[PDB]
């Protein structure tokens, strides 16, 4: 029974032809959902009872667009998405941390940072935004200077470069390396560019912010017929299916949850289709060119994540746990995309929001009482991340997990990788 | 010899990439498409693209195959929208740049819940067999008797007509190897099939589908919903032009309009949108592990037709050539040259006008109908055929002198006989 | 080139230089060929075991001494010719010759003793001799039987069951001389710890012509199967009487290599012939070589693909702990073993980097030398009060001693192999360690 | 049938890695096919009696090497005519008769730095007396390949020249050698105390390969079965080096004091046919032929072309042979550097073309002896039937067969361009 569900069969086959032919539509998604959903907050997603029915529906991040509203409608939009959050913080091996991304309106016709942005950036920094989707970002200077916006207390907030036009294809490589990841801004881009030509952008984007290592955010119009319809269109199921198989990190929904008639049913649709498409991915490809392509490290965290999926792939591990403090082990960790979900057990309230956007990445914000041996300390944010698991779903029993760990307190030093049964 | 430039085109830096990855990264936007549109168009035939004028227009965007819906309308109706399809494509019989083959596509309305076929049905596919159609897309093929039901009402003189079973079903996805076995090819129809199964498992339908079809070497086509904004808007959605490109990449043969050509307010346009978004995905298509892979996934064969096909595609990726020009009786000889999805376009001459239509359903075969008389020594027959397909191929810009091409063409008149491959210098 | 740039411009140009680190880098085998530079010199410490015969030309003491310092890392006493007495003054002078090198971990040279059987003869059974010399085996301390004239399972079970309870410990190798050893190879693998590719009887009881294809054929299956395989009998034949080999002698010592054999045989080379220790040392060169220009690419690609899934951690651990080796170019993988299995389950993925192998068991240490890139270290300190800190101290033990070797360098990562809690059977962890 | 699916390695040829095609290999299953790589065999006072020659050409000898090092013109000369009447006594039956080439291996440069005055004269011997190769000792750059080729002069221009690999420098400069040579030999002897004798190995596995992806014949030569000088059965590691040779990719194989001046000449090389049997039919072409093909730059040359097209068809098919028309060997020398599994069956009327193409691996030289028919299709058709009824008669084909025939659009050299699918009657 475990090898017919979470496409198994198509996972053993020999060819990516051969894959395709053993996809099965009776094989039922067993592993958790590991593309995050961004979903746009509005009219339609701002209180705090419809907030918490899309945090139930699986969405991860919450998005501001600071192209429309007041920064009084903004703070209060956030409070609303903090209060739905802490909701859940009576149960903490179930409450799921939900990332503030805010998303800026650009600079217009100006050839920098507008002043509306750096006012709105001042805003997110001072309502503790985790994240920043940066628009129409053209060149390496437009995001040292959306960097330099955010200040000295902004230093821990992610950049997400948005591309939106040719200028901005163009000069890809520069934006990555200085961003923290990507979004593939299909609305405008499809304005800016041939429409018919947006594919091929965005099929590169997510090739080139997968062998960086770095989050990638399919966007606009996945399930746009759902602002008004019940159900979505036949493109649109395919459009989300197809973000996934490509290697989206993210998907997200704007006008479906900002302003649509079925903010809900949209965050359920994109959570049904994207477990579907993960469970399609041909990991025994993916797998072999990722590892292929990653360059060879002396970085231990680098060293030890590669053994950690190798190892987890080996036994079909149901998790490979770690702690982290910024994420970065964690992102390690996913840049392989292992097939088993990876558990962050972390101390940061903001680590574990930011790391939605690295797929299969499932953040565990850890508030236990702290041991006062350092070893004993660690087995117990370890013994956690198996019981918040075993809770989940994600763990039962008589499984294998794949611990990963490091030699000494602080970032920077995971190094360590271990094979556990589970009880 | 043949430049820098030729190597930024076409996406042909991806095409050289070691691995899909490296392909991926090397995907340009700026990389223009230079080959002829190879994925078929199906329009489907309606109140917004009935007159003669109308489907002149569709035949220039792009317009390959004409689908009748015998769920709405009478015989009386249909019998005029196809003399109005043949009208229209009759037209362009003057110049040879313009005039192209449409295809005639029977859609059934179905077994409604009903054993064997329905009395609508049986009547209907009685009408296509009088009108000449070409091809019928049979609704709710849940089986293979479903098939044998259709093929058994094409009656006697019908036997020639493509049978293109239609999924809609989880019985007809559950039961597909036994309908692709009887049936010539497949049509993914997703509409009634995210009613029928989870909207979420139907891209996992659509590509198991495109793949088993892609390894049988028969056409399948993707449909439903592709463009559906396109029936009150003049653009797509960005959901929309991905489908359309990830049909392609998926492996389809044909691509489907049904409600935008229809009933929609903009029937050429999104014709002209499924045309631009095809040749793009075409482009980016992963030759390396597809010739590869379709290589090592098709069985060892005796037949000679098969073993001069993957000669030949493999020739084509060698030299680049041009086009693979086919000489082809039923069309087969061409369906076997497109089932190793060459680069090159594969050009089939034929005395068949029948055929000629069919081949659309045939990924990269672009026909030619020949109607000169025949010669009485036959290899001057043949020379004469190769020569109007290497003239026709000058006239539409797929070749020029200095060009290599590879033709495919057998040892003795008649069906079933191709076993040789040329590689000529175009002069 | 981009996935090694940045190492590149860490170690530097010199170092992707040597050990046919160009043809290693290769996308293809046909470029991994055309890569092969006989100007890039071998940097590795030799990981192809030398089997060399004991005979009247490498018995003394001081001529045993020069043969462990070439390379010998097994010494084979055929039991064909010879008495107990005989036997028993080889072993005596074998041991003497090792323990001369026993006054500091970082010269000593642990050096395993194998008894080669008569065989059955004519015999369908275990002869009446095979069971006096399979006791005496144990009487004096054997490490490994190779068992002569494998035909089947029953002839290994006959062997095991004629070294009795105090010989349990005994590896059995058994060699495939006929027909039917190879057609019944499967069932012979499934309950022998390794075989042995005894190509001078295999050479008489089939075509000459067809002997390569049984050696390519068990070699496979034993990489695949994780088990110790030597490839035997006239690899360097002229120099009993010559002191340089022929050009089909170096090609055959090298082929063997990247067949994928564990150890490598010398028999009249070192038991009668003139040149024992030039033997050992161009053995010992050959296999250096060959060693580097194995495509480990393409090796460790398929040895993943075939192995099939496992819940055992040891076995999880190997995988990882191999993949994190090739990932930072690991100068060694340490790892702590009793009976030699987890240092056996690192060796079956052929990591270029050393294992080096930290052990109590004096046994183990000598086995493990059957094992493809295993360097067996004795750990002589009385166990530490504390568990975790005597595991500590044996892991330091051998990054002290890989230091002195020449095997690490400060700056070099190491991949280090431990387990949760004492004895064997629990290994389960991986660490990546920067030598200070 | 299930008969022809156990022959040949055909279950480890079918494996989807090259461990399990290694596990799957049989010393049951029996080679079919013919012996595709050819074999060099010395001339000397053992093997130069024209009836001692008639043994060494019935076992497998294709190439006849007179090493200019030992003997003078005048013993050459007799080695030549010898060879010659051998070879011509088989002549009375044109569908079973093999052609010898002739092979001139150089005595060198010695302490000089370029082309040896005797090397010069031994040179235009060779030209004199018709040698279809020469073996150029110690070549160690391009211009000593250029001074071989003027010492041969106008008249030997179609004389092959196989640069001999025998230094540190030949090895280092090899792609510049390579580039103006037609092939190279692997001179293991002098290589061997030139450079480490631990190296030597990877000095042939790196230029056989260099070879095979120029599409250009190599030689692995030097003491391959050694003891058969003196003893009647090779060793266990000169069997091997002989079936490794074979595995790396060599084109032919040779035998010095094998057949030169031991007492085993015919057996040395019935041994070295037997060997190369088994291990072409041990060949791993699912991985081979793609790197090959991956390998290989696109060609805009219809002969290049057609070549790969006719492997591709051959592979699909199992074809039995691919046969081929040849003025100079080309058509065919393309068609082997695919290293298809069917035997390239060339038919040619030039004598010497049909000598020279021995050293292309696979590739089967059938001298076609009958005066042009006045229809050039049907002179197209008679050589294409005497292929098969030779092929038939030799045990290349039976009836059933498939077969793949490669011609061209005109006579004369350069014009290969077509590829069919033939069932043999
Ligand atoms: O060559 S294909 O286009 C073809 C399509 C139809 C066929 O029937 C077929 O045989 C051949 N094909 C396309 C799908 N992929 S895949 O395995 O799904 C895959 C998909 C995506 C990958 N990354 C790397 C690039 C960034 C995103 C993640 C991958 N990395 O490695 N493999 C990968 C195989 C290759
Ligand atoms: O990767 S390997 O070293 C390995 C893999 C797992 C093993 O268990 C093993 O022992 C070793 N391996 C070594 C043998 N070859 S092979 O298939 O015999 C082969 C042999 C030779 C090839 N050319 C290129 C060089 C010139 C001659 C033709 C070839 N081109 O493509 N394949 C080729 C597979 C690759
Ligand atoms: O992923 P990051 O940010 O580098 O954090 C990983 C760090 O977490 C740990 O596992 C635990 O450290 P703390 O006890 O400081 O939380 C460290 O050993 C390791 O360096
Ligand atoms: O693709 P099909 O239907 O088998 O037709 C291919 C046939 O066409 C030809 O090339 C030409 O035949 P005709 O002269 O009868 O048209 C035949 O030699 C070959 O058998
Ligand atoms: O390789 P083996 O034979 O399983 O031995 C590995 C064992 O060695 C250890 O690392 C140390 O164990 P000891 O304290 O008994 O020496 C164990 O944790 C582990 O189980
Ligand atoms: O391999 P080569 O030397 O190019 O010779 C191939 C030539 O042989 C032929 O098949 C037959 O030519 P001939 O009639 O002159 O022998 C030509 O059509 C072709 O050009
Ligand atoms: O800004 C965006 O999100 C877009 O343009 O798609
Ligand atoms: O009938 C159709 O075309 C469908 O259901 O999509
Ligand atoms: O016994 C042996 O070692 C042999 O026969 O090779
Ligand atoms: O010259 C040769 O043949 C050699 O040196 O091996
Ligand atoms: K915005
Ligand atoms: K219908
Ligand atoms: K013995
Ligand atoms: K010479
Ligand atoms: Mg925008
Ligand atoms: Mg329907
Ligand atoms: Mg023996
Ligand atoms: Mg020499």
């Amino acid at each position: 029974a475990f090898f017919q569900q979470q496409q198994l069969p198509a996972a053993m086959a020999d060819t990516f032809l051969e894959h395709l032919c053993l996809l099965d539509i009776d094989s039922e998604p067993v592993a958790a959902r590991s593309t995050s959903i961004i979903a746009t907050i509005g009219p339609a997603s701002r209180s705090v009872e419809r907030l918490k029915e899309m945090i139930k529906a699986g969405m991860n991040i919450a998005r501001l667009n600071f192209s429309h509203g007041s920064h009084e409608y903004h703070a209060e939009s956030i409070a609303n998405v903090r209060e739905a959050v802490e909701s859940f913080a009576g149960s903490p091996l179930s409450y799921r941390p939900v990332a503030i991304a805010l998303d800026t309106k650009g600079p217009g016709s100006g050839p920098g940072l507008s002043e509306q942005d750096v006012r709105d950036l001042r805003f997110g920094v001072e309502h503790g935004v985790d994240i920043v989707f940066a628009s129409f970002v053209r060149k390496a200077s437009d995001v040292a200077a959306v960097r330099a916006a955010l200040g000295p207390e902004g230093h821990g907030i992610k950049i997400i470069s948005k591309i939106e036009n040719h200028e901005g294809v163009k000069r890809f490589d520069e934006i990555l390396e200085v961003s923290d990841g990507i979004m593939v801004a299909r609305g405008d881009l499809g304005i800016e560019i041939p429409a018919e030509k947006v594919f091929l952008a965005q099929k590169m984007m997510i090739g080139r912010c997968n062998l960086a290592g770095k989050p990638v955010v399919c966007a606009t119009q996945m399930l746009e017929s759902m602002i008004t319809k019940p159900r979505p269109t036949r493109a649109e199921t395919s459009d989300v299916a197809n973000a996934v198989l490509d290697g989206a990190d993210c998907i997200m929904l704007s006008g479906e949850t900002a302003k649509g008639n079925f903010p809900v049913e949209a965050v359920k649709m994109q959570h049904a289709i994207a477990r579907e498409a993960e469970a399609a991915v041909y990991h025994r490809q993916l797998f072999e060119e990722l590892r292929r392509a990653a360059p060879l490290s002396r970085d231990p965290t680098e060293v030890t994540a590669i053994g950690a999926v190798e190892a987890a792939f080996k036994c079909c591990a149901a998790a490979i746990i770690v702690l982290t403090t910024t994420g970065r082990s964690a992102q390690l960790l996913s840049r392989y995309r292992p097939r088993a979900a990876v558990i962050a057990v972390t101390r940061s309230a903001q680590a574990a929001r930011q790391v939605h956007l690295c797929r299969g990445v499932f953040p565990l914000l850890y508030r236990e009482p702290p041991e006062a041996i350092w070893a004993d300390d660690v087995d117990r944010r370890v013994q956690f991340g198996i019981e918040s698991g075993k809770l989940r779903g994600f763990l039962r029993v008589g499984d294998l997990v794949i611990v990963v760990t490091g030699w000494r307190p602080g970032s920077g030093y995971t190094n360590i990788m271990r094979v556990l049964s589970i009880s």
